[PDB]
């Protein structure tokens, strides 16, 4: 139905939190995804939620809690690792709703670097 993420690009240093915001419209029951492209691949999906338990933990430490009150679908991870450079995308979904993305993310990562 409709799916906004209102930041195009996000910088973050290796080892640092990371949260890429979605909000979402509907009026029904959502079902909502998140969808990630690394370089030179398709997209995939990364996280998804159709029922149950709001929070969804999906590959590598990425996690997202649905928020039917917020009705947000924001994106989380604790500590983002330097192969996690990408674009992130929203989308939505549901029972006779055909799926929708949003704009997406770049998330730069800087990679940490010891001797
Ligand atoms: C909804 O927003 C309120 C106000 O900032 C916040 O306290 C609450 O934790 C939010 N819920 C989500 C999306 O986690």
């Amino acid at each position: 139905q409709s799916v906004t993420q209102p930041d195009a690009r996000v910088t973050v240093s290796e080892g640092a939190s990371l949260q890429l915001r979605c909000k979402y419209s509907y009026s029904a029951t959502p079902y909502l995804f998140w969808y990630v492209q690394y370089p030179r691949q398709g997209l995939q999906l990364l996280l998804k939620y159709y029922s149950g338990d709001p929070v969804v933990q999906g590959v590598n430490g990425f996690e997202a809690e649905f928020s039917k009150s917020n009705s947000s679908f924001h994106l989380r991870k604790a500590s983002v690792h330097w192969s996690d450079s990408a674009v992130y995308f929203c989308a939505v979904s549901g029972f006779a709703s055909a799926l929708t993305f949003g704009s997406g993310t770049k998330v730069i990562v800087l990679p940490y670097i010891q001797n």
